[PDB]
């Protein structure tokens, strides 16, 4: 064989256009054709996935150029593996984007459309599940269209690919969450290294961390309810998780950003972990994010009229939920009263996000996210 594959994830320049994508595709088609490289490029919501395959030398050279490109950043290698045969034969470099992005760019082949519609807001689907699903889907479309070019492929076909990948990961993740919950319930600070190794193995991205934390959080909420652990124990666990999070994920603020967003806790609530997670997730998709823990409504009012950052995410506290709801209501309402800003957008999480959007209209919050990992998606809708 002696064929190798390399795949990465990167953050497209916030000002990326169709002309750019097309230039990339043409340059790549020409060069990959000469150098005997094949693969696919997937663009969705400011993010790139690329797969490249060929002889080692060819892949290395082209990656040397790509890594230095200025139309994307935060290039993260995902795989460098030997393959037995090409997954994208005949595709020197094929472009593909999501259905939503297809709408947003005004496109309708030859660009392979991927329908994320049915699975995008499914919190059981982890980041690597989505990556693998896109890979398998595109490789399959490549085979298919090699066999029958004029035979169209249903976009929402991708849904099944994603769901299947996630289901494959499900049991192992259940084990991880169980083991984790045990650690957090016993002595999470005495065994922080084990907590970290677990989190590092099962949560490659910040959104994955958030998924695990949501699962653990309902587990421990149950435990505390049944008086199986103490409040002090939940505090310990919370500290441990903050430390583990900072050790593992700590993205710098994107220099080229898609926009700016303020992440705040409700005064008295200390959504330290959840706000940190919110910031990591939003930074990972290209948002400039600031975390604020105000102790008054007026403070945040000041920071907002000073920042002119028209978007505010109220991070929920998923472990102090005795009175998170009415507190958040009062806080957001008050904020709206002290404010004179028609462009301001407010997003809310937690139990408040579980109410029907009629209540959301009634609330003064603009939109909700019933789960942390849904935050990026909820934000994009408002922007
Ligand atoms: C997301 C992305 C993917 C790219 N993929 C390839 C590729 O597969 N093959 C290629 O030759 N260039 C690719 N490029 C472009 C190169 O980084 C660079 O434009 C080119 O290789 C150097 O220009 P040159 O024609 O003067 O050598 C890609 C760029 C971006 C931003
Ligand atoms: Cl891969
Ligand atoms: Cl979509
Ligand atoms: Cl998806
Ligand atoms: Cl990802
Ligand atoms: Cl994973
Ligand atoms: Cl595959
Ligand atoms: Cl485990
Ligand atoms: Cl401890
Ligand atoms: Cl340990
Ligand atoms: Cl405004």
């Amino acid at each position: 064989s002696d064929l190798v594959s390399c795949s990465y994830r990167s953050l497209a320049a916030p000002d990326l256009t169709l002309r750019d994508l097309l230039d990339i595709v043409e340059t790549s088609q020409a060069h990959n054709a000469r150098a005997q490289l094949t693969g696919a490029l997937f663009y969705s919501q400011g993010v790139f996935f690329q797969w490249l395959e060929g002889r080692p030398a060819a892949v290395a050279e082209v990656m040397t150029h790509i890594q230095r490109d200025r139309r994307h950043s935060n290039v993260e290698i995902l795989a460098e593996e030997p393959i037995a045969k090409r997954r994208f034969a005949g595709w020197h470099m094929q472009l593909s984007c999501s259905e939503a992005d297809m709408r947003s760019l005004g496109l309708s082949r030859q660009i392979v459309t991927v329908g994320r519609s049915l699975v995008a807001d499914n919190t059981n689907i982890f980041s690597f599940d989505r990556i693998a699903a896109v890979r398998r889907f595109l490789s399959d479309v490549c085979a298919a269209r090699t066999l029958a070019p004029d035979t169209p492929v249903e976009a929402d076909t991708f849904a099944l690919y994603a769901l299947t990948e996630a289901q494959a990961g499900r049991s192992g993740r259940a084990k991880a969450v169980a083991r984790l919950s045990d650690l957090l319930s016993t002595d999470p600070l005495g065994r922080l290294t084990e907590v970290e190794e677990l989190l590092r193995a099962h949560a490659p991205t910040a959104a994955d961390f958030a998924r695990l934390f949501e699962a653990c959080a309902e587990r421990l909420t149950r435990a505390l309810a049944e008086d199986r652990i103490s409040r002090m124990q939940v505090t310990l666990a919370y500290s441990a998780l903050q430390m583990a999070l900072r050790r593992i994920h700590h993205l710098p603020d994107p220099q080229k950003s898609v926009g700016a967003v303020l992440v705040a806790g409700v005064p008295g609530h200390k959504p330290i972990l959840e706000a940190a997670l919110a910031a990591e997730m939003l930074r990972a998709v290209g948002w400039s994010t600031s975390v604020v823990h105000p102790e008054s409504v007026a403070a945040l009012a000041a920071r907002l009229k000073t920042s002119r950052t028209s978007t505010l995410v109220v991070a929920p506290s998923l472990l102090e939920g005795t009175e998170q709801e009415a507190d958040t209501l009062r806080f957001v309402s008050a904020l709206r009263a002290r404010t004179d800003l028609p462009g301001l957008s407010i997003l809310v999480g937690g139990r408040l996000a579980q109410l029907p959007p009629s209540k959301l209209k009634d609330s003064g919050a603009d939109a909700g996210f019933a789960h942390l990992a849904l935050l990026p998606a909820a934000l994009a809708r408002v922007a």
